[PDB]
Parts: C-alpha cells; structure tokens; sequence
C-alpha cells in the first residue's frame, strides 16, 4: 500500500515522460513543416523568376505560388491552436502533482520521526509524562499533515492517470484531421500549376 | 553587338539554372526532414497506444504505409526532377571554356591581322599566321553561334518539365497521404 502509492507514482513519472515527449515531436514536425514552407517558397521564387510577364498563365501561376504561401501559413497555426496550445491544461496539470509528490515524501519521513521519537519515550525508566505528551501531540499533527497529502494525491493520480487516453487521442485526431485536409487543398494546388504548365508546353 | 547578348543570355541562363538546382536540393532536404519528423510523432501515437484499444495493428499498417509513402516521394523527387537538374546543368562548364577561349581567338587574330598590316607598311610567313588565326577564331564562332540560341531556346522546356514533373508527383503523394490521413482519423474515432 505503500505498494498501492508507489505504482501511482511510477505511471505518473511515466505519463509525465510520454507526453513531454509528444509535444517535442510535435514541436519538431511544426519546425519541420515551417521550413518545408520557406523551401517551397523558394522553390516558386525560382519559376516566378523565369516565368515572363506576358507568357501565358503567368499570373495564374502568381496567385497559385501565393495560396501555396497561404496553405503552409494555416496548416502550421491550426496546428498550433489546435493540437499544440490545446495541450496546455492537461500538461500544466503535472508540475504541482510532482512537487505534491515530492512533499508527502518529506511529511512521511517526518511522521516516521515522530513515531521513533514516541516510541523511544514509552520504553523508560519511569515514563516521562509530560514528554510522552509532547510527543504524542507531534505524532497526531505529522500522521495528519502526511495524510491530508496522501488522501488527494490518491484520487488525484488515477484521475490524471485515465486521462491520458483522451489527450493522446484527442491530439492525434487534431493532426490527422488536420493533415486530410492540408494535404487535400496541397494536391488541388498541384493541379492548377500543372494546368497553367501546359498551356506552355 | 549580336553575340555579346547571347553571352548575357548565356550566364544569366547558367545563374537561375544554378538557383533552381539549390534551391530543389534544399527542397528536397526539407521532404526528408519533414518526413522524419513525421514519423517520431506516429512512433509516439503507436508507443502510447493500448493492447484494449481497437484498431492497433490497422494504426502499424497505416504508419508503415505513411513511412513508404514519404519514401516513394522524396525517391520520385530524385528521379524526376533533381537528376534531370544535374544534366541539364552539366551542358554548361564547356560552353563557359568555350566562350572565354573564342574571346582570347578573337585577340590573337585581331593581333595576327594589327601585323600583317604592320609589316606591309617576313610577310609571307604573317600571312601563314593571320589564315591559321582566321580559322581558328571563325570555327569556333560559328559553333558558338549555332550552339547559344539552341541553349537559350530550350530553357524554356527545361523549366516547363521540371516544375510539371514536381507538381504531378506531388499530387499524387498528397492525394495518397490524404487518404491515409483520413484512415488514421477512422481508427482513432472509433475509441
Ligand atoms: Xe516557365
Ligand atoms: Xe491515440
């Protein structure tokens, strides 16, 4: 029961691991995808470049270069707003639970103190009353203290716990959904350049 | 004069060639890293994800498809459009050498003929040198002259084809990638 507590303790290090994690990658693939954006966008500087003001199509290939830009620019803050800084109430949830954590292991040392020290006054040599009271009083205030701490964090943590299910779900369907229709607006944009290309062929 | 502007043609052809070459080389970069980062944040989804939820092993299929989807695109980039760039670009370093040493030929003829001049004002031999200059610079002036304007004329199809060629291949990786996104959101619905 101790045992009880410690398993709590350890998904809790492990969900606190995993989802950090998550958002690193999730952080990796937004600078991914901002720099795949200023790449492309370098890529339509060089056909801009060649592409004559009076060729046919060339202002159509314009606009086309200009709603790429657009496309990549929603994509990587929909991402943001959507799957990124919608991860703030959950995450935030943790650091107090940890320092929580920290602390009624520090008021359960201090209890087990308490009890030693109680202990040691009932095995005398006359029993010193007044000390016994002293210390009997340290006694019920410290179990109380590590208690209180104990109690919370033993609902708190198979909540928190549970939860992790619809954050990782939640966050990879805000991708998915999210990358469906990136990639489907991509295509058709792929398709109105290669249309205007041909008219030069 | 007439061949001067097609030198003009000539280095600016060789500058935005040279751009576009860099610049698909960065592109190119950019899928890779794209496509890694990709893939950690699936590893993630299928780290996390419970033997008591649905859909596991369809979630494996999908990332596995999504690896070589992103594999096969960066691959056809390669072939498509970066190794056609190479070539199209390998044409110039010799025409460059060849432009630069008809403008030396033109020097030593116009000093061959500033000296057949110079002594008819010995001559026998000047004259061996002033026709042997004169072949020299003219075949290689007309080479040049033919081989420019062919050079500068099929810029045009160079850029036409790459750039169809990136937007057709890439039509098909995101209309494929869109389907296995929409796959992937069906999984994950049904928890
Ligand atoms: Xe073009
Ligand atoms: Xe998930």
């Amino acid at each position: 029961k101790d045992e009880q507590f410690e398993q709590c303790v350890q998904n809790f290090n492990k969900q606190l691991t995993e989802g950090t994690r998550l958002q690193k990658d999730l952080r990796t693939y937004l600078a991914s995808v901002k720099a795949m954006h200023e790449a492309s966008k370098k890529l339509n500087e060089c056909l801009q470049e060649v592409y004559e003001p009076d060729w046919p199509g060339r202002d159509e290939a314009n606009k086309i270069a200009e709603n790429n830009d657009l496309l990549w620019m929603d994509y990587h803050q929909k991402l943001v707003d959507q799957a990124l800084l919608t991860m703030d109430t959950y995450l935030g949830q943790f650091p107090d639970i940890k320092s929580r954590i920290a602390k009624r292991g520090r008021k359960l040392v201090d209890y087990d103190s308490a009890r030693h020290h109680y202990e040691s006054l009932q095995t005398a040599k006359k029993k010193d009353e007044a000390k016994i009271a002293k210390a009997e009083e340290e006694l019920i205030k410290a179990q109380k203290v590590f208690e209180e701490m104990n109690v919370d964090l033993q609902e708190e943590l198979p909540s928190l716990w549970n939860s992790r299910v619809g954050f990782y779900v939640n966050t990879f369907q805000s991708i998915a959904g999210l990358e469906e229709n990136f990639h489907k607006e991509m295509s058709k944009l792929n398709q109105n350049l290669n249309d205007v290309l041909v008219g030069l062929e």
